[PDB]
C-alpha cells in the first residue's frame, strides 16, 4: 500500500469524490457522517448532529467514545495521522479538499482540539483546550469546503436531510439531526425497532 499526502487529492479530487460539483461537495459530509454513524454502529454515542453553519461551514458532531488522543511516531498526534496521510480513508479527503478543518475530541475529562487550514495543513498540534465531566466523551469535525475547488460551496438542506433520514432507518435507535443556521430550518429523525 503507497501512502500519500494531501495535494494527491487535491490535484485529483475526481478520483476521490467522484466529481467536484454538488454530487462532490456533499460526498464530503458523507464522509463525515459515515464516520459518526460507523462509531454508534458499533454502540458509541446515541445522537448524531449536523449543523450547516451561516459562514458555509459545516458541524458533525458524535457522542462516541472520541477519536485517539493519543501519539503516533515522532510526537504526532493519532488524529493529525488520521486526518493527514491518504491511505490511497474519508477523513484525510475532507480535510485536503477543505479551506479549513478542526476536529475537537472530548474523553477522560478532557477537551481536545487540532485546527487544519489550506487543504489540511496543521496550524496546532492537539491541544487540549477544557474539560468535561469524566462520563463526556465524543468527536467533533468542522470543515470548511475549498471554493477553489468546488463549482458550489452551497451545502443543500433537502439532500442532507434525506440522507440522514436513511441513515436513521439503517443505524436504528439513534437520534440524526439537522439544523441549517442559514435559514433556520430543523429537524430530526429517529427510527426505534
Ligand atoms: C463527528 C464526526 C465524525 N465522527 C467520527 O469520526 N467519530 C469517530 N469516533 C472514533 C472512535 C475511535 C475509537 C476506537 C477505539 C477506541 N476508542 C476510540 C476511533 O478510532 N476513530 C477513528 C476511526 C478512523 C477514522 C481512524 C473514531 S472516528
Amino acid at each position: 500500500q503507497v501512502l500519500e499526502g494531501l495535494d494527491a487529492v487535491r490535484k485529483r479530487p475526481g478520483m476521490y469524490i467522484g466529481s467536484t460539483d454538488g454530487a462532490g461537495l456533499h460526498h464530503l459530509v458523507w464522509e463525515i457522517v459515515d464516520n459518526a454513524v460507523d462509531e454508534a454502529l458499533s454502540g458509541f454515542g446515541d445522537r448524531i448532529d449536523v449543523t450547516i453553519n451561516k459562514d458555509g461551514s459545516l458541524t458533525v458532531q458524535d457522542h462516541g467514545r472520541g477519536m485517539p488522543t493519543g501519539m503516533h511516531a515522532m510526537g504526532i498526534p493519532t488524529v493529525e495521522v488520521i486526518f493527514t496521510i491518504l491511505h490511497a480513508v474519508g477523513s484525510s479527503v475532507v480535510n485536503a479538499l477543505s479551506s479549513w478543518l478542526e476536529v475537537e475530541i472530548t474523553r477522560d475529562g478532557a477537551v481536545y482540539k487540532q485546527r487544519f487550514e489550506n487543504g489540511g495543513k496543521p496550524v496546532t498540534t492537539l491541544k487540549k483546550i477544557g474539560t468535561a465531566l469524566k462520563s463526556k466523551t465524543g468527536t467533533k469535525v468542522t470543515f470548511m469546503p475549498d471554493a477553489t475547488i468546488f463549482s458550489t460551496t452551497d451545502f443543500k438542506y433537502n439532500t442532507i436531510s434525506e440522507r440522514l433520514n436513511e441513515s436513521a432507518f439503517l443505524l436504528k435507535n439513534v437520534t440524526l439531526s439537522l439544523t441549517d443556521k442559514r435559514t433556520d430550518e430543523a429537524i430530526e429523525f429517529h427510527y426505534e425497532n
